[PDB]
């Protein structure tokens, strides 16, 4: 039905005759959990020869799924992605069709193209060794650091993002900040409360990074991580995963850059592995890209802190998942699920 639909879009935009055939290659991720993106083969004739095409579609969540997040706007990431394409030399798919009605599958969805490529993985995740990226060279990997930071400052460098990217939207963190308790509250009705969550959003209130959030808001990638590009010799062929898009300050992509590598540490050594500790960090990130911005990053503290209740929830999400479909047992405190809680309370303990 996902290949009958594209099937059905390849026929009427391919010379009659061709007669497309589409089947599905990757479906789920490699714990056969249903995926939103799916990688699709489409085969066709022209001129008496079969072409082959890989196709990526990104469907919207139905609630019988348990989404991460409370609403989507996959006609926001398809805009964005073909705006950076048009603006920018950051390397992203070409977008291909964009359905926003759900008429045609039930849900929202686009096309993209396929791009080849490898992605420092998340399962396990990378930091535990025996794959392309944690198995490089120091140099190999700190090239990719770095081809990734300029991706960012150069998303972080287009003009005018409020109104280019106005379709997005006190400021730009207050409005992403109550996104961001709706999302908690949204993950609250599948699994319980987190009186850590509560206290954190408590304290991000009363300890606003006032400067940051009166400067120019840039547009932000999200999930700005290495495990959403695709890389051709460490280098990037595609910035994917544009789902928390937004507008707001630019610490927090950097940030969530950041973090997210910590986060994967963290995990790396509770699995007692000793991880890739020079890979990512806070001072090699912030020089990096300050050098090719030229603009002086606020403290990130602060939105260390963000990121972690940013995380919390999609695993919050993740356990409502894996609790609706057997696949583990209820915690009994949520918190359990925190890897990260206890980096949480020492950032909280800290004064900036
Ligand atoms: N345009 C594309 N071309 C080739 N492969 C892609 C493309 N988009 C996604 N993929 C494959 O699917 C994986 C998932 O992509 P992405 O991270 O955008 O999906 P997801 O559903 O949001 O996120 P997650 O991996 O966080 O569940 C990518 O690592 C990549 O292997
Ligand atoms: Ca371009
Ligand atoms: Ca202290
Ligand atoms: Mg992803
Ligand atoms: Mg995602």
């Amino acid at each position: 039905t996902l290949p009958a639909v594209i099937s059905r879009w390849l026929s009427s935009v391919l010379p009659g005759g061709a007669a497309p055939e589409v089947t599905v290659e990757s479906g789920v991720d490699s714990t056969g959990m249903s995926s939103e993106t799916i990688i699709l083969t489409a085969r066709w004739q022209q001129d008496g020869r079969s072409i082959q095409q890989k196709l990526v579609a990104r469907v919207a969540p139905a609630a019988e799924d348990v989404p991460v997040f409370p609403t989507y706007r996959l006609d926001h990431q398809f805009e964005v992605i073909r705006l950076v394409g048009e603006l920018t030399d950051v390397p992203v798919p070409r977008v291909r069709w964009i359905e926003t009605t759900g008429d045609v599958l039930g849900t929202p969805f686009f096309l993209m193209d396929y791009v080849e490529g490898v992605v420092p993985p998340d399962v396990m995740p990378y930091t535990f060794g025996d794959n392309w990226f944690a198995d490089a060279p120091a140099e190999r990997q700190r090239q990719l650091q770095d081809a990734t930071v300029a991706a960012l400052a150069t998303l972080h460098s287009i003009p005018n993002a409020q109104n280019t990217f106005s379709f997005l939207t006190d400021t730009t963190l207050h409005r992403h900040f109550n996104w961001v308790r709706s999302w908690y509250d949204f993950a609250v009705e599948g699994i319980g409360r987190s009186p850590l969550l509560e206290r954190t959003f408590e304290w991000l209130q009363s300890h606003w990074p006032d400067d940051a959030a009166a400067r120019e808001p840039v547009l932000l990638w999200g999930d700005a991580r290495v495990g959403n590009v695709l890389y051709r010799d460490f280098q990037p062929v595609a910035v994917l995963d544009w789902e928390m898009v937004a507008l707001g300050p630019r610490e927090l992509d950097v940030a969530w850059m950041i973090f997210a590598h910590r986060v994967f540490q963290e995990l790396a050594g509770l699995a007692t592995l000793p991880g890739l500790p020079e890979v990512m960090r806070e001072d090699d990130v912030r020089a990096t890209y300050q050098a090719l911005t030229g603009v002086e990053l606020g403290d990130l503290h602060w939105f260390y802190v963000y990121s972690g209740v940013m995380w919390a929830c999609v695993f919050m999400r993740t356990g409502a998942r894996r609790v609706h479909f057997g696949e583990i047992e209820k915690p009994d405190d949520v918190e359990s699920l925190f890897y990260h809680a206890g980096l949480m309370k020492h950032l909280l303990g800290e004064e900036h």
